[PDB]
């Protein structure tokens, strides 16, 4: 009751789905076939830039390239529910990927809100199921335009507002790791994909973490820009109009290398003449390139969530690498992260209580990985209040959430845009005062189970202070979970002793062999001397 | 209630008196050292000869200051633009970096540029004698090229207005005519330079202030893409509004000068001081593009009747840009009404205009405001009371007071997303027919003093570009004749409201007064649009340029 047009969303969505890859298989068990004696082993684990180099010098064709990534996808789907449809255009956009461009020939998985003609861009809420996109968006314009492949639209967490990775229609994605395991998100599906092969290259967004928790959960790179420095025309969203916390999109893949082409391919022409409102900055291979020592500013903790055993040591060994390699690490944590998490952030993404945001939720069934977010944010804003004043002596925390997501006038959003911007002005200022050229931060990890993430809010604070501050911000996996990293688990407390400290200690639980990342971050605009860092983090973790 | 008011007036005179008189002192004292200086030569030299004789030593610094700051005080008299002499110029003149890109160049500052050690009053009783404690970004980045700005020029209490009168520095003349306005909310730049005062100057720009004042004294400005410079240090009235972006630009009497403005702000100084402005180069190569152009245009908006003058002055550019082997196509931005009345208008006054109003808490309101403090402070309910009344006879009037209500932050949100959506049709419409740049009218010529607080509608023209944040900029093309001028008896405005009555009146007796057209180009293009004034101004006045 209520739920009847829901119901049949999912039924037609699951349909959908299960054709695709049904579609995805006669195609792949075609090409086997034909080409009994490819090695697709040799293909698969060529690293991205030596793929591209072999389809530009017609050693590779694109087609073995393609079904080869192709069974590939659908073969690791089995175990992670990771894709939801097949972009079926995609054989005849492998014939006529312009030959000069410089991801000729490459398969790119897209994250379900990346719209792409004939296709649902669901977000996994049942108002947007039968409603095709109309045309491609112009990140994906471009894909096509520089020879990528768009293959498959890949899985996010209902209304995409989540760091977990299930909703009502396609279900539940699960780290290709440990199938207990969440695979992060919002681009779950993604990390899923490329995590476990099934994908060289993909795109995702990023509003409180959303590239950076899957590519940590699953063990690959990936890099949020700069919110303005890629084209966010033709994203499938759920909340319009909200400014003051930027919505940013960037490349997800095995390692830093592949993030920097797909960042050069993307910052051409196409894209600046395609949506002007874009600065025209190109790539920088410069400064990419460059190999000077940095002043690397570091903390092992943000003083908001406790990191895990496994975060700390990542991120003190990289830091001691750095220094090994002549770089000077300075200790730095960013000045009142409690304010920027509490007030700005959650005051700027739910300016209006949560009302633009709800409207999507209406007749819709709520997935359980969303916790209660949506039971919290229906709250009347006067219970908002008064809970907030009863929580405040013991749970300040969870006070200062509540008392932060209430609806506010005009008048006091532009207060709080405002504070946003001085804030970020007050970061630039302490980070100039001690001449930092980046930044090296732990990353949640390991990934939290299934269904955890919801009920761990406050972990989004390693992440969600760069959306705040809209620097670039990227993550590399540098260790794994030890026995000794698992069992110091054990003792987790957290600074706040609240129920989202309670369950991360239990969600972490079980991970030894899981990939644990760390973060790296630069000043606004400085994509290519971020991904230098993230270079050189690869180069010293894992050589 | 106004003890505090009157005294910031006395305080505010006294220091502008005293800054005047150490210019003075200043300027006399250089004379006497230098009696053979031809000052007339150096005074009209285009900046970028000024410049190159600067950077070979041909002139000395002390030289080029001193001869524009006697010119300064001189037009001051007329004009009243200058509101503080920026005293510690002559130790940043004897430190300015030699291969300084503007070496030895001294610049304008309109009053709200931060400048250390002076206030920022915009007009207000509230910010007197509270001085800056750091020059602000682009100050800095301007010193740092070599420059001296010099003085900080008047601006129309509050800014938020295209006249430039306050109750504290007083009313800033047109230099052509001193029953006109300059112009502003920059009109004290205007004024400078349009009368010699300055070879380069900084102004800024929410809804013309930029343009308005160039077109009504003759020179030449440019508003930027809202992002493309820094406005870290400037003073404003109201923070955290960013529907309706602010921009800063140059102004100048040549656009070879705002090119070069441009060029030297934008180098590694301003992206280090400010991160947070994407660190795009000045373009060399678009600017000095020679290639034919698809330009778009319109001789009106439909919104304001352009006046005689304003057409002419379209029309004919327009033909030499076609003689000049250019296409012309005709173009008009989709639904103006609705971009000026609700999006403009609900992006300027989603908060009812409080913030806006806190500013003149125990002050005067400047005549030259209109009523606009007045119609603010009415309730939201009356405000939608007397919408609904006018609606049938005055839609125009009725739109205005129904959008300046204040609102949720969920329907800030709405507009927000709506002025989106509104740049990105106004862009497909704009590729659909594959412009490069786009011609349209600029309000001219200058309005009677205290009318453009009366004549709100005619910031259509300019308030389109604010919407869209789209780079516009401004060129002088003609004067308005006496053929123009009887022409404005024939003007009846669309509307026939109180806006067009005013603005009918307002534009009468302005023979031998300049008129110019806009400029426009997409976001972060102000290369290709500063290209295409260039063009624009070298068929129109060719001896502004080689
Ligand atoms: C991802 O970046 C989403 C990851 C963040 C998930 C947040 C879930 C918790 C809910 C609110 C947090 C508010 C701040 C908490 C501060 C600390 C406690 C006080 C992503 N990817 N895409 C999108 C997205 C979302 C909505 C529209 C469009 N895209 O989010
Ligand atoms: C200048 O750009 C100000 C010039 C514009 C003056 C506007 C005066 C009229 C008031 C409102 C107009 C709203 C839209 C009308 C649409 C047509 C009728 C429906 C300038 N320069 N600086 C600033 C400024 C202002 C505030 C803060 C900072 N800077 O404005
Ligand atoms: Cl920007």
């Amino acid at each position: 009751t209520g739920r009847q047009k829901a119901r049949g969303a999912a039924t037609r969505a699951r349909q959908k789905q299960r054709a695709s890859l049904e579609t995805m298989d006669k195609a792949v068990q075609r090409f086997r076939l034909q080409n009994p004696d490819l090695d697709s082993e040799a293909l698969l684990t060529l690293p991205l830039l030596q793929l591209v180099q072999k389809l530009q010098s017609g050693e590779l064709s694109p087609e073995a390239v393609f079904f080869t990534y192709l069974g590939k996808a659908w073969e690791v789907n089995k175990g992670t529910n990771c894709v939801t449809s097949y972009l079926t255009d995609c054989e005849t956009q492998l014939s006529q990927a312009p030959r000069q461009g410089l991801l000729y020939g490459v398969p790119v998985s897209l994250k379900e809100c990346f719209s792409y003609k004939g296709h649902d861009s669901t977000l996994g809420l049942s108002l947007n199921e039968g409603m095709p996109s109309e045309s491609d968006c112009v990140v994906v314009q471009v894909l096509k335009l520089q020879g990528a492949v768009p293959f498959v639209h890949t899985n996010v967490p209902q209304s995409m507002f989540s760091y977990d990775c299930s909703n009502p229609l396609f279900g539940q994605t699960m780290n290709p790791w440990k199938s207990s395991k969440s695979p992060g998100g919002s681009s779950g599906g993604e990390g899923a994909l490329i995590g476990s092969g099934g994908s060289p290259l993909g795109l995702g967004t990023d509003i409180g973490g959303s590239i950076r928790f899957p590519s940590a959960f699953c063990g690959i790179c990936g890099l949020k820009p700069t919110g303005n420095r890629l084209s966010k025309s033709g994203l499938k969203g759920c909340v319009y109009g909200q400014t003051a916390v930027q919505l940013s999109l960037g490349p997800m893949a095995r390692d830093v290398e592949s993030l920097a082409l797909c960042l050069k391919a993307l910052l051409c022409e196409h894209l600046f003449t395609l949506d002007p409102t874009v600065p025209p900055l190109p790539f920088r291979e410069e400064v990419y390139r460059s190999s000077r020592p940095l002043r690397v500013g570091y903390y092992e903790t943000d003083n908001y969530t406790m990191p895990s055993p496994a975060m700390r040591r990542a991120l003190i060994e990289t830091k001691q690498r750095l220094e090994a390699a002549g770089h000077t690490l300075i200790p730095f944590l960013p000045n009142n992260i409690p304010y920027a998490l509490e007030v700005l952030s959650t005051g700027g993404l739910f300016s209006d209580g949560g009302r633009s945001f709800l409207q999507n939720f209406k007749g819709d069934f709520v997935d359980p990985c969303l916790g209660d977010l949506i039971l919290i944010l229906r709250l009347p804003s006067w219970f908002k209040r008064l809970l907030s004043l009863l929580l405040k002596p013991l749970f300040p925390r969870l006070a200062a959430f509540l008392n932060n997501m209430r609806p506010r006038s005009a008048e006091k959003l532009w207060k709080l845009q405002h504070e946003i911007e001085m804030y970020r002005q007050s970061v630039i200022a302490q980070w100039k005062a001690m001449n930092l050229d980046v930044l090296l931060t732990p990353m949640l990890g390991p990934a939290l189970d299934l269904n955890t993430p919801g009920r761990a809010t406050g972990a989004v604070s390693y992440t969600m202070l760069y959306n705040c501050l809209d620097f670039p911000a990227g993550v590399v996996p540098v260790t794994t979970v030890t026995a000794e990293d698992d069992a110091q688990m054990e003792l987790y407390k957290g600074y706040f002793g609240d129920i989202w400290d309670i369950i991360l200690k239990k969600a972490m639980k079980n991970s030894v062999g899981l990939p644990v990342a760390v973060q790296c971050v630069a000043l606004p605009w400085q994509e290519e001397l971020c991904l230098r860092f993230m270079r050189e983090v690869e180069q010293l973790m894992t050589p």
